[PDB]
């Protein structure tokens, strides 16, 4: 068990990070290993994959989600120039990341079809610092907690709408929660 910070373990990097609020608890096991426990949380985003992620990564995950309240689980990450948010969101709690946000289209990848979103973030946390960008979101209709993502299906989808990414910056499958309780345990390979 850690404090926020971004690092190395067994092979994969990894992103821990929260908005100061107690009430989580993010341990890094074996492997590709990590799990998550919290309880009346803030905002807090962590999880293992890659630094730099690629634009061309197949991405597994498996293992347990159980969120109560609202939470995400999701292949998540940032490119710089543009700055960019991203998520391919797998399985999410009781909100769906995309509710009023605008549409701008559909991708089939991995047994589902996804729905397709940009939305805003001003004045936020970054991995610049406080900005505002862009989010780019894939929304799974068909929810689960283990499978393979085929990150270039998305980043295509997302291009031809001119959702445009940088130059990658890091790629994990993450956790998030959100003013919330839950559990988790995910192995990335
Ligand atoms: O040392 C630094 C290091 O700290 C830095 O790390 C970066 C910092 O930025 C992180 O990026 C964060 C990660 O979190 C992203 O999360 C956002 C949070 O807002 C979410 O939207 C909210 C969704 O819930 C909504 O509320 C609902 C409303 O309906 C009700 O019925 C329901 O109960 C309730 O929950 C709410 O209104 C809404 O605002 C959004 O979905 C989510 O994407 C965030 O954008 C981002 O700022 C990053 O992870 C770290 O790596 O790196 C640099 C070092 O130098």
């Amino acid at each position: 068990t850690i404090q926020p910070g971004t690092g190395y373990n067994n092979g994969y990097f990894y992103s821990y990070w929260n908005d100061g609020h107690g009430g989580v608890t993010y341990t890094n096991g074996p492997g590709g290993q990590f799990s998550v426990n919290w309880s009346n949380s803030g905002n807090f985003v962590g999880g293992k994959g890659w630094q730099p992620g690629t634009k061309n990564k197949v991405i597994n995950f498996s293992g347990s989600y159980n969120p109560n309240g609202n939470s995400y689980l999701s292949v998540y990450g940032w490119s710089r120039n543009p700055l960019i948010e991203y998520y391919i969101v797998e399985n999410f709690g009781t909100y769906n990341p995309s509710t009023g946000a605008t549409k701008l289209g559909e991708v089939t990848s991995d047994g589902s079809v996804y729905d397709i979103y940009r939305t805003q973030r001003v004045n936020q946390p970054s991995i610049i610092g406080t900005a505002t960008f862009y989010q780019y979101w894939s929304v799974r209709r068909n929810h689960r907690s283990s499978g393979s993502v085929n990150t270039a299906n998305h980043f295509n989808a997302w291009a031809q709408q001119g959702l445009t990414l940088g130059t990658m910056d890091y790629q994990i499958v993450a956790v998030q929660g959100y003013f919330s309780s839950g559990s988790a345990s995910i192995t990335v390979s």
